[PDB]
Protein backbone atom coordinates (compact mmCIF):
# COMPACT_ATOMS: atom_id res chain seq x y z
CA UNK A 1 0.00 0.00 0.00
CA UNK A 2 3.09 2.68 -0.31
CA UNK A 3 3.51 4.74 -2.84
CA UNK A 4 6.20 4.83 -5.64
CA UNK A 5 8.57 7.45 -5.58
CA UNK A 6 8.07 10.26 -8.29
CA UNK A 7 10.50 9.74 -10.63
CA UNK A 8 12.54 13.26 -12.22
CA UNK A 9 14.86 10.91 -14.75
CA UNK A 10 15.29 7.58 -16.31
CA UNK A 11 18.16 5.83 -18.64
CA UNK A 12 19.02 2.49 -19.69
CA UNK A 13 21.97 2.23 -18.73
CA UNK A 14 24.78 3.45 -16.56
CA UNK A 15 26.79 6.19 -18.65
CA UNK A 16 30.33 5.83 -19.00
CA UNK A 17 30.34 2.12 -17.87
CA UNK A 18 31.05 -0.09 -21.61
CA UNK A 19 31.33 0.82 -24.73
CA UNK A 20 27.95 3.63 -26.10
CA UNK A 21 28.03 1.42 -29.68
CA UNK A 22 27.43 -2.00 -27.50
CA UNK A 23 25.40 -0.69 -24.74
CA UNK A 24 22.80 0.49 -27.31
CA UNK A 25 23.49 -2.70 -29.26
CA UNK A 26 22.44 -5.35 -26.08
CA UNK A 27 19.60 -2.48 -25.54
CA UNK A 28 17.76 -4.03 -28.40
CA UNK A 29 17.26 -6.68 -27.07
CA UNK A 30 14.62 -5.72 -24.66
CA UNK A 31 13.08 -2.50 -27.33
CA UNK A 32 14.19 -3.01 -30.87
CA UNK A 33 16.42 -1.89 -33.82
CA UNK A 34 14.74 1.73 -33.05
CA UNK A 35 13.97 3.48 -29.99
CA UNK A 36 14.83 6.77 -29.09
CA UNK A 37 16.21 8.81 -25.86
CA UNK A 38 15.40 12.44 -24.65
CA UNK A 39 18.01 14.75 -22.77
CA UNK A 40 16.28 17.96 -22.28
CA UNK A 41 14.25 19.41 -25.53
CA UNK A 42 17.05 17.07 -27.70
CA UNK A 43 15.58 14.04 -28.91
CA UNK A 44 18.42 11.16 -30.45
CA UNK A 45 17.28 7.66 -32.25
CA UNK A 46 19.54 4.97 -32.53
CA UNK A 47 19.02 2.58 -35.58
CA UNK A 48 21.10 -1.01 -35.16
CA UNK A 49 19.26 -2.66 -38.27
CA UNK A 50 20.25 -2.56 -42.11
CA UNK A 51 16.68 -2.09 -43.43
CA UNK A 52 16.27 0.90 -41.34
CA UNK A 53 19.88 1.85 -41.68
CA UNK A 54 19.95 2.18 -45.36
CA UNK A 55 16.35 4.18 -44.85
CA UNK A 56 18.29 6.79 -43.26
CA UNK A 57 21.24 6.74 -45.35
CA UNK A 58 19.91 6.41 -48.77
CA UNK A 59 16.66 6.00 -49.68
CA UNK A 60 15.30 8.98 -47.49
CA UNK A 61 19.31 10.31 -47.25
CA UNK A 62 18.23 14.25 -48.33
CA UNK A 63 16.01 14.10 -45.12
CA UNK A 64 18.29 12.95 -42.16
CA UNK A 65 21.78 14.45 -44.27
CA UNK A 66 22.21 17.43 -41.63
CA UNK A 67 24.69 17.23 -38.92
CA UNK A 68 23.82 18.58 -35.00
CA UNK A 69 25.53 21.15 -32.87
CA UNK A 70 27.83 20.27 -30.54
CA UNK A 71 30.20 22.42 -28.49
CA UNK A 72 32.90 20.79 -29.13
CA UNK A 73 32.79 20.15 -32.89
CA UNK A 74 32.04 23.82 -33.15
CA UNK A 75 35.46 24.96 -31.96
CA UNK A 76 37.00 22.15 -34.68
CA UNK A 77 35.16 22.91 -37.38
CA UNK A 78 35.33 26.78 -36.65
CA UNK A 79 31.76 27.23 -36.51
CA UNK A 80 30.05 24.66 -38.26
CA UNK A 81 32.17 25.14 -41.25
CA UNK A 82 33.80 21.91 -43.62
CA UNK A 83 32.59 19.01 -44.15
CA UNK A 84 32.25 16.68 -41.49
CA UNK A 85 31.04 18.60 -39.32
CA UNK A 86 29.52 21.20 -41.32
CA UNK A 87 25.66 21.23 -40.96
CA UNK A 88 23.57 20.20 -44.79
CA UNK A 89 23.60 23.33 -47.13
CA UNK A 90 25.54 25.99 -49.08
CA UNK A 91 28.44 25.30 -47.98
CA UNK A 92 28.35 21.21 -46.97
CA UNK A 93 26.82 20.50 -50.30
CA UNK A 94 30.12 23.04 -51.99
CA UNK A 95 32.88 21.58 -50.18
CA UNK A 96 32.26 18.58 -50.47
CA UNK A 97 31.87 18.52 -54.48
CA UNK A 98 35.09 19.93 -54.43
CA UNK A 99 37.36 17.96 -52.16
CA UNK A 100 35.50 14.56 -54.35
CA UNK A 101 36.34 16.87 -57.28
CA UNK A 102 40.11 17.18 -56.04
CA UNK A 103 39.93 12.97 -55.80
CA UNK A 104 39.22 12.34 -59.00
CA UNK A 105 42.14 13.98 -60.75
CA UNK A 106 44.46 10.94 -59.25
CA UNK A 107 43.48 9.17 -62.40
CA UNK A 108 46.65 7.35 -63.70
CA UNK A 109 48.72 10.10 -65.04
CA UNK A 110 52.25 12.05 -63.46
CA UNK A 111 50.97 11.80 -59.57
CA UNK A 112 48.85 8.39 -60.35
CA UNK A 113 47.49 8.06 -56.53
CA UNK A 114 49.52 4.76 -56.52
CA UNK A 115 52.75 6.78 -57.11
CA UNK A 116 52.25 8.75 -54.19
CA UNK A 117 51.53 6.19 -51.80
CA UNK A 118 53.93 3.58 -52.77
CA UNK A 119 56.87 6.62 -52.69
CA UNK A 120 56.02 6.90 -48.73
CA UNK A 121 56.00 3.50 -48.10
CA UNK A 122 59.02 3.10 -49.96
CA UNK A 123 60.71 5.26 -47.29
CA UNK A 124 58.47 3.47 -44.24
CA UNK A 125 59.86 0.28 -44.85
CA UNK A 126 63.47 1.49 -44.74
CA UNK A 127 63.00 3.31 -41.69
CA UNK A 128 61.42 0.30 -40.35
CA UNK A 129 64.14 -2.05 -41.55
CA UNK A 130 66.76 -0.38 -39.67
CA UNK A 131 65.07 -1.52 -36.55
CA UNK A 132 65.60 -4.94 -37.47
CA UNK A 133 65.31 -7.19 -34.63
CA UNK A 134 63.77 -4.54 -31.75
CA UNK A 135 60.13 -4.25 -30.80
CA UNK A 136 58.73 -0.98 -31.55
CA UNK A 137 55.86 0.57 -31.53
CA UNK A 138 54.57 1.89 -35.45
CA UNK A 139 52.03 4.56 -34.79
CA UNK A 140 55.00 7.32 -35.81
CA UNK A 141 56.45 5.77 -38.76
CA UNK A 142 53.08 4.52 -40.12
CA UNK A 143 52.01 8.35 -39.18
CA UNK A 144 54.50 10.17 -40.99
CA UNK A 145 54.18 7.91 -44.53
CA UNK A 146 50.18 8.82 -44.48
CA UNK A 147 50.89 12.74 -43.94
CA UNK A 148 53.47 12.77 -46.29
CA UNK A 149 50.52 11.53 -48.89
CA UNK A 150 47.43 13.75 -48.14
CA UNK A 151 50.00 17.01 -47.57
CA UNK A 152 50.84 16.04 -51.36
CA UNK A 153 47.02 15.58 -52.27
CA UNK A 154 46.37 18.92 -50.51
CA UNK A 155 49.64 21.12 -51.19
CA UNK A 156 51.58 19.03 -53.53
CA UNK A 157 54.01 19.12 -50.66
CA UNK A 158 55.49 16.92 -48.01
CA UNK A 159 57.96 16.85 -44.50
CA UNK A 160 61.56 15.76 -45.37
CA UNK A 161 62.27 13.31 -42.61
CA UNK A 162 62.96 14.18 -38.88
CA UNK A 163 60.56 17.46 -40.02
CA UNK A 164 59.68 18.98 -36.37
CA UNK A 165 56.67 19.83 -37.87
CA UNK A 166 55.63 16.45 -37.67
CA UNK A 167 55.42 15.68 -34.30
CA UNK A 168 53.80 19.01 -34.09
CA UNK A 169 50.98 17.95 -35.78
CA UNK A 170 50.74 14.55 -33.80
CA UNK A 171 50.85 16.87 -30.72
CA UNK A 172 47.49 18.86 -31.49
CA UNK A 173 46.17 15.92 -33.00
CA UNK A 174 46.05 13.96 -30.44
CA UNK A 175 44.63 16.82 -28.19
CA UNK A 176 41.71 17.20 -30.55
CA UNK A 177 40.77 13.70 -30.47
CA UNK A 178 41.24 13.41 -26.43
CA UNK A 179 39.28 16.83 -25.50
CA UNK A 180 36.70 16.35 -28.63
CA UNK A 181 34.85 13.89 -26.88
CA UNK A 182 35.31 11.96 -23.73
CA UNK A 183 34.57 8.49 -25.31
CA UNK A 184 32.72 8.07 -27.78
CA UNK A 185 30.76 11.58 -29.99
CA UNK A 186 27.44 10.28 -28.38
CA UNK A 187 27.44 11.55 -25.32
CA UNK A 188 24.30 10.70 -23.14
CA UNK A 189 24.24 13.51 -20.31
CA UNK A 190 25.96 16.73 -21.06
CA UNK A 191 28.31 16.64 -18.57
CA UNK A 192 30.54 19.33 -19.74
CA UNK A 193 27.66 21.79 -19.69
CA UNK A 194 26.59 20.18 -16.37
CA UNK A 195 29.86 20.90 -13.95
CA UNK A 196 32.92 22.76 -14.44
CA UNK A 197 35.90 21.59 -16.20
CA UNK A 198 38.14 22.98 -18.78
CA UNK A 199 37.57 21.13 -22.07
CA UNK A 200 36.40 23.59 -24.31
CA UNK A 201 39.67 25.50 -23.20
CA UNK A 202 41.93 22.63 -23.93
CA UNK A 203 40.28 21.98 -27.19
CA UNK A 204 40.54 25.61 -28.09
CA UNK A 205 44.27 26.07 -27.63
CA UNK A 206 44.72 22.68 -29.72
CA UNK A 207 42.96 24.25 -32.16
CA UNK A 208 44.56 27.08 -32.14
CA UNK A 209 47.79 25.64 -32.79
CA UNK A 210 46.07 24.05 -35.52
CA UNK A 211 44.78 26.57 -37.20
CA UNK A 212 47.99 28.97 -37.04
CA UNK A 213 49.91 26.02 -38.60
CA UNK A 214 47.36 25.53 -41.33
CA UNK A 215 46.99 29.04 -42.11
CA UNK A 216 50.79 29.81 -42.69
CA UNK A 217 50.33 27.08 -45.47
CA UNK A 218 47.15 29.26 -46.73
CA UNK A 219 49.16 32.48 -46.70
CA UNK A 220 52.27 31.23 -48.35
CA UNK A 221 50.61 29.44 -51.24
CA UNK A 222 48.86 32.50 -52.63
CA UNK A 223 52.35 33.41 -54.02
CA UNK A 224 52.58 29.75 -55.45
CA UNK A 225 49.31 30.02 -57.04
CA UNK A 226 49.04 29.59 -60.77
CA UNK A 227 45.47 29.43 -62.49
CA UNK A 228 46.92 27.06 -65.05
CA UNK A 229 47.91 24.16 -62.77
CA UNK A 230 45.16 22.57 -60.97
CA UNK A 231 47.03 19.25 -59.63
CA UNK A 232 46.18 19.28 -55.75
CA UNK A 233 43.14 20.24 -53.28
CA UNK A 234 43.77 23.85 -52.12
CA UNK A 235 44.03 24.42 -55.98
CA UNK A 236 40.88 23.24 -56.68
CA UNK A 237 39.33 25.08 -53.66
CA UNK A 238 41.46 28.84 -54.79
CA UNK A 239 40.26 27.88 -58.80
CA UNK A 240 36.19 28.14 -57.42
CA UNK A 241 36.91 30.84 -55.04
CA UNK A 242 38.30 33.34 -58.59
CA UNK A 243 34.67 31.91 -60.54
CA UNK A 244 32.37 33.44 -58.03
CA UNK A 245 29.31 31.93 -54.36
CA UNK A 246 32.84 33.80 -52.93
CA UNK A 247 30.71 34.18 -49.40
CA UNK A 248 31.02 30.17 -49.48
CA UNK A 249 34.76 30.05 -50.33
CA UNK A 250 36.60 32.71 -47.66
CA UNK A 251 40.25 31.54 -46.16
CA UNK A 252 37.93 30.23 -43.17
CA UNK A 253 35.99 28.16 -45.38
CA UNK A 254 39.06 26.92 -47.42
CA UNK A 255 41.40 26.38 -44.11
CA UNK A 256 38.73 23.72 -42.06
CA UNK A 257 38.25 21.47 -45.36
CA UNK A 258 41.63 21.21 -45.73
CA UNK A 259 41.75 20.27 -41.80
CA UNK A 260 38.93 18.02 -42.05
CA UNK A 261 40.50 16.45 -45.09
CA UNK A 262 44.21 16.67 -43.85
CA UNK A 263 42.90 15.34 -40.27
CA UNK A 264 40.79 12.51 -41.92
CA UNK A 265 43.50 11.27 -44.25
CA UNK A 266 45.85 10.72 -41.68
CA UNK A 267 44.38 9.46 -38.50
CA UNK A 268 41.81 6.91 -39.76
CA UNK A 269 44.31 5.19 -41.96
CA UNK A 270 46.65 5.31 -39.21
CA UNK A 271 44.09 3.85 -36.78
CA UNK A 272 43.36 1.14 -39.44
CA UNK A 273 46.80 -0.37 -39.61
CA UNK A 274 47.60 -0.82 -36.19
CA UNK A 275 44.31 -2.42 -35.88
CA UNK A 276 45.15 -5.03 -38.98
CA UNK A 277 48.60 -5.28 -37.44
CA UNK A 278 46.83 -6.56 -33.61
CA UNK A 279 44.61 -9.15 -35.91
CA UNK A 280 47.45 -10.55 -37.25
CA UNK A 281 49.47 -10.56 -33.76
CA UNK A 282 46.37 -12.80 -32.68
CA UNK A 283 45.92 -15.05 -35.56
CA UNK A 284 48.96 -16.01 -36.48
CA UNK A 285 47.63 -18.60 -38.88
CA UNK A 286 45.92 -16.24 -41.29
CA UNK A 287 49.10 -14.23 -41.24
CA UNK A 288 51.13 -17.27 -41.83
CA UNK A 289 48.49 -17.80 -45.14
CA UNK A 290 48.88 -13.97 -46.10
CA UNK A 291 53.00 -14.43 -46.52
CA UNK A 292 52.29 -17.85 -48.37
CA UNK A 293 49.69 -15.65 -50.72
CA UNK A 294 51.97 -12.73 -51.58
CA UNK A 295 54.78 -15.12 -51.93
CA UNK A 296 53.06 -17.10 -54.77
CA UNK A 297 51.52 -14.36 -56.59
CA UNK A 298 54.49 -11.13 -56.25
CA UNK A 299 57.18 -13.14 -54.61
CA UNK A 300 60.15 -10.78 -54.57
CA UNK A 301 60.86 -9.86 -58.12
CA UNK A 302 59.40 -6.80 -57.86
CA UNK A 303 57.24 -4.58 -54.61
CA UNK A 304 53.63 -4.61 -55.00
CA UNK A 305 51.28 -2.61 -57.19
CA UNK A 306 47.68 -1.72 -56.88
CA UNK A 307 46.40 -4.10 -59.63
CA UNK A 308 47.71 -6.82 -57.00
CA UNK A 309 44.94 -6.49 -55.67
CA UNK A 310 43.27 -9.23 -58.32
CA UNK A 311 45.87 -11.89 -56.94
CA UNK A 312 46.06 -10.86 -53.15
CA UNK A 313 42.19 -12.09 -52.19
CA UNK A 314 43.12 -12.90 -48.97
CA UNK A 315 44.29 -9.97 -48.12
CA UNK A 316 41.59 -7.59 -49.57
CA UNK A 317 39.55 -9.76 -47.34
CA UNK A 318 41.08 -8.89 -43.69
CA UNK A 319 40.96 -5.52 -44.72
CA UNK A 320 37.76 -6.29 -44.87
CA UNK A 321 37.00 -7.76 -41.77
CA UNK A 322 39.44 -5.37 -39.95
CA UNK A 323 36.37 -2.60 -41.32
CA UNK A 324 33.86 -4.71 -40.01
CA UNK A 325 35.10 -5.84 -36.59
CA UNK A 326 36.42 -2.45 -35.87
CA UNK A 327 34.98 0.20 -37.26
CA UNK A 328 36.15 3.76 -37.60
CA UNK A 329 33.66 5.14 -37.17
CA UNK A 330 31.35 2.48 -35.30
CA UNK A 331 28.22 4.84 -34.74
CA UNK A 332 29.54 6.89 -37.93
CA UNK A 333 28.94 10.82 -37.44
CA UNK A 334 25.86 11.78 -35.75
CA UNK A 335 23.23 12.86 -38.29
CA UNK A 336 20.24 14.88 -37.87
CA UNK A 337 16.75 15.16 -39.64
CA UNK A 338 16.41 18.45 -41.88
CA UNK A 339 12.94 17.99 -42.03
CA UNK A 340 9.67 16.00 -40.41
CA UNK A 341 10.48 12.42 -41.62
CA UNK A 342 9.82 8.71 -40.58
CA UNK A 343 12.03 5.39 -40.05
CA UNK A 344 10.05 2.45 -40.61
CA UNK A 345 7.07 4.18 -40.28
CA UNK A 346 7.79 5.66 -37.03
CA UNK A 347 7.49 9.78 -37.09
CA UNK A 348 10.40 11.92 -36.85
CA UNK A 349 10.49 14.73 -36.00
CA UNK A 350 12.89 17.79 -37.69
CA UNK A 351 16.01 18.59 -35.58
CA UNK A 352 16.37 15.09 -33.98
CA UNK A 353 19.41 13.61 -33.85
CA UNK A 354 19.54 10.11 -35.77
CA UNK A 355 22.72 7.65 -34.78
CA UNK A 356 23.28 4.67 -37.03
CA UNK A 357 24.81 2.19 -35.03
CA UNK A 358 26.98 0.13 -37.43
CA UNK A 359 28.32 -1.78 -34.82
CA UNK A 360 24.66 -3.41 -34.74
CA UNK A 361 24.82 -4.15 -38.26
CA UNK A 362 28.23 -5.19 -38.46
CA UNK A 363 28.15 -7.87 -35.51
CA UNK A 364 24.09 -8.60 -35.91
CA UNK A 365 24.05 -12.60 -35.53
CA UNK A 366 21.61 -13.13 -38.47
CA UNK A 367 23.29 -11.60 -40.60
CA UNK A 368 27.01 -12.98 -39.93
CA UNK A 369 28.72 -16.29 -38.92
CA UNK A 370 29.61 -15.67 -35.72
CA UNK A 371 29.88 -12.45 -35.77
CA UNK A 372 32.74 -11.74 -33.23
CA UNK A 373 35.43 -13.62 -34.55
CA UNK A 374 37.98 -12.29 -36.58
CA UNK A 375 37.94 -14.29 -40.11
CA UNK A 376 39.02 -12.88 -43.11
CA UNK A 377 37.79 -15.90 -44.75
CA UNK A 378 33.80 -14.58 -44.46
CA UNK A 379 34.51 -12.58 -47.49
CA UNK A 380 35.80 -15.81 -49.66
CA UNK A 381 33.77 -18.48 -51.81
CA UNK A 382 34.80 -21.99 -50.48
CA UNK A 383 37.79 -21.89 -52.86
CA UNK A 384 39.35 -18.64 -51.62
CA UNK A 385 39.25 -17.87 -55.28
CA UNK A 386 37.15 -14.60 -55.52
CA UNK A 387 36.05 -12.09 -52.96
CA UNK A 388 32.39 -12.10 -51.98
CA UNK A 389 29.40 -10.32 -49.87
CA UNK A 390 28.66 -12.45 -47.87
CA UNK A 391 25.91 -9.92 -46.07
CA UNK A 392 24.10 -6.64 -46.68
CA UNK A 393 24.61 -5.27 -43.19
CA UNK A 394 28.15 -4.27 -44.31
CA UNK A 395 28.52 -0.47 -44.40
CA UNK A 396 32.23 0.71 -43.48
CA UNK A 397 32.44 3.82 -45.68
CA UNK A 398 28.55 4.46 -44.96
CA UNK A 399 26.31 5.26 -47.77
CA UNK A 400 24.10 8.37 -49.43
CA UNK A 401 25.05 12.01 -48.77
CA UNK A 402 27.04 11.94 -46.41
CA UNK A 403 29.07 8.42 -46.99
CA UNK A 404 33.17 8.86 -47.24
CA UNK A 405 34.48 11.06 -48.98
CA UNK A 406 38.10 9.57 -49.14
CA UNK A 407 37.20 5.47 -49.28
CA UNK A 408 39.30 5.49 -52.37
CA UNK A 409 42.60 6.72 -50.91
CA UNK A 410 41.69 4.33 -47.61
CA UNK A 411 41.17 1.25 -49.64
CA UNK A 412 44.77 2.09 -51.51
CA UNK A 413 46.48 2.99 -48.64
CA UNK A 414 45.54 0.38 -46.49
CA UNK A 415 46.09 -2.49 -49.26
CA UNK A 416 49.49 -1.47 -50.25
CA UNK A 417 51.02 -0.35 -46.58
CA UNK A 418 49.79 -4.29 -45.41
CA UNK A 419 51.17 -5.31 -48.81
CA UNK A 420 54.42 -3.99 -48.68
CA UNK A 421 55.03 -5.10 -44.66
CA UNK A 422 54.10 -8.09 -45.29
CA UNK A 423 56.51 -9.12 -48.58
CA UNK A 424 59.16 -7.62 -46.54
CA UNK A 425 59.31 -8.11 -42.69
CA UNK A 426 58.26 -10.61 -40.02
CA UNK A 427 55.85 -9.18 -37.51
CA UNK A 428 56.10 -11.22 -34.29
CA UNK A 429 54.65 -10.90 -30.74
CA UNK A 430 57.70 -8.60 -29.20
CA UNK A 431 60.04 -10.24 -26.39
CA UNK A 432 57.60 -9.73 -23.95
CA UNK A 433 54.43 -11.71 -23.94
CA UNK A 434 51.88 -8.84 -24.36
CA UNK A 435 50.05 -9.11 -27.23
CA UNK A 436 48.03 -5.85 -28.08
CA UNK A 437 44.30 -5.51 -26.19
CA UNK A 438 41.52 -5.92 -29.26
CA UNK A 439 39.08 -4.01 -26.95
CA UNK A 440 40.00 -0.47 -28.17
CA UNK A 441 39.28 3.11 -26.84
CA UNK A 442 36.21 4.80 -28.69
CA UNK A 443 37.16 8.50 -29.44
CA UNK A 444 35.45 10.00 -32.35
CA UNK A 445 37.58 7.62 -34.36
CA UNK A 446 37.51 3.60 -32.92
CA UNK A 447 41.64 3.65 -31.73
CA UNK A 448 43.38 1.26 -30.42
CA UNK A 449 45.90 0.97 -27.41
CA UNK A 450 49.37 1.70 -28.31
CA UNK A 451 51.20 -1.73 -28.57
CA UNK A 452 54.70 -3.03 -29.64
CA UNK A 453 55.96 -5.23 -32.70
CA UNK A 454 58.70 -7.17 -33.04
CA UNK A 455 60.17 -6.68 -36.78
CA UNK A 456 62.06 -8.71 -38.93
CA UNK A 457 63.73 -8.66 -41.88
CA UNK A 458 62.45 -11.85 -43.42
CA UNK A 459 64.86 -14.32 -44.42
CA UNK A 460 63.07 -14.95 -48.03
CA UNK A 461 63.21 -11.08 -49.30
CA UNK A 462 67.22 -10.99 -48.32
CA UNK A 463 68.16 -13.88 -50.01
CA UNK A 464 66.62 -12.62 -52.67
CA UNK A 465 69.37 -9.86 -52.81
CA UNK A 466 71.87 -11.94 -53.96
C1 LIG B 1 39.67 3.17 -43.25
C2 LIG B 1 39.42 4.48 -43.40
C3 LIG B 1 38.02 5.14 -43.37
C4 LIG B 1 36.80 4.67 -43.05
C5 LIG B 1 36.38 3.27 -42.55
C6 LIG B 1 35.85 5.76 -43.22
C7 LIG B 1 34.49 5.71 -43.00
C8 LIG B 1 33.66 6.82 -42.89
C9 LIG B 1 32.37 6.88 -42.23
C10 LIG B 1 31.64 5.71 -41.53
C11 LIG B 1 31.91 8.13 -42.35
C12 LIG B 1 30.58 8.70 -41.81
C13 LIG B 1 29.41 8.27 -42.69
C14 LIG B 1 28.16 8.98 -42.24
O1 LIG B 1 28.26 9.94 -41.44
O2 LIG B 1 27.05 8.57 -42.68
C15 LIG B 1 32.89 8.91 -43.07
C16 LIG B 1 32.79 10.24 -43.39
C17 LIG B 1 33.80 11.04 -43.89
N1 LIG B 1 35.05 10.61 -44.28
FE1 LIG B 1 35.78 8.74 -43.98
N2 LIG B 1 36.53 6.87 -43.66
C18 LIG B 1 37.86 6.53 -43.77
C19 LIG B 1 38.89 7.36 -44.18
C20 LIG B 1 38.76 8.64 -44.66
C21 LIG B 1 39.77 9.37 -45.40
C22 LIG B 1 41.16 8.79 -45.77
C23 LIG B 1 39.29 10.58 -45.70
C24 LIG B 1 40.10 11.63 -46.49
C25 LIG B 1 39.64 12.83 -46.85
C26 LIG B 1 37.94 10.67 -45.14
C27 LIG B 1 37.05 11.72 -45.19
C28 LIG B 1 35.75 11.71 -44.71
C29 LIG B 1 34.90 12.87 -44.58
C30 LIG B 1 35.28 14.32 -44.94
C31 LIG B 1 33.73 12.47 -44.08
C32 LIG B 1 32.50 13.36 -43.78
C33 LIG B 1 31.78 13.65 -45.09
C34 LIG B 1 30.47 14.35 -44.84
O3 LIG B 1 30.13 14.60 -43.65
O4 LIG B 1 29.77 14.67 -45.83
N3 LIG B 1 37.66 9.46 -44.52
N4 LIG B 1 33.95 8.07 -43.38
C1 LIG C 1 39.69 14.88 -35.36
C2 LIG C 1 40.39 15.12 -36.70
C3 LIG C 1 41.82 14.57 -36.60
C4 LIG C 1 42.65 15.39 -35.63
C5 LIG C 1 42.72 16.83 -36.13
O1 LIG C 1 43.64 17.57 -35.33
C6 LIG C 1 41.32 17.44 -36.05
C7 LIG C 1 40.41 16.60 -36.93
C8 LIG C 1 39.69 17.20 -37.86
C9 LIG C 1 39.79 18.66 -38.02
N1 LIG C 1 38.71 19.43 -37.76
O2 LIG C 1 40.83 19.17 -38.38
C10 LIG C 1 38.77 16.46 -38.80
C11 LIG C 1 38.38 15.09 -38.21
C12 LIG C 1 39.65 14.35 -37.77
C13 LIG C 1 39.33 12.95 -37.27
C14 LIG C 1 38.62 12.12 -38.36
C15 LIG C 1 37.38 12.89 -38.75
C16 LIG C 1 36.53 13.15 -37.50
C17 LIG C 1 36.50 12.34 -39.81
C18 LIG C 1 36.27 10.90 -40.06
C19 LIG C 1 35.96 10.05 -38.99
C20 LIG C 1 35.75 8.71 -39.25
C21 LIG C 1 35.86 8.26 -40.55
N2 LIG C 1 36.16 9.08 -41.53
C22 LIG C 1 36.36 10.36 -41.34
C23 LIG C 1 35.90 13.36 -40.44
C24 LIG C 1 36.44 14.68 -39.90
C25 LIG C 1 37.81 14.25 -39.36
Amino acid sequence: SLLSLPLVGSLPFLPRHGHMHNNFFKLQKKYGPIYSVRMGTKTTVIVGHHQLAKEVLIKKGKDFSGRPQMATLDIASNNRKGIAFADSGAHWQLHRRLAMATFALFKDGDQKLEKIICQEISTLCDMLATHNGQSIDISFPVFVAVTNVISLICFNTSYKNGDPELNVIQNYNEGIIDNLSKDSLVDLVPWLKIFPNKTLEKLKSHVKIRNDLLNKILENYKEKFRSDSITNMLDTLMQAKMNSDSELLSDNHILTTIGDIFGAGVETTTSVVKWTLAFLLHNPQVKKKLYEEIDQNVGFSRTPTISDRNRLLLLEATIREVLRLRPVAPMLIPHKANVDSSIGEFAVDKGTEVIINLWALHHNEKEWHQPDQFMPERFLNPAGTQLISPSVSYLPFGAGPRSCIGEILARQELFLIMAWLLQRFDLEVPDDGQLPSLEGIPKVVFLIDSFKVKIKVRQAWREAQA
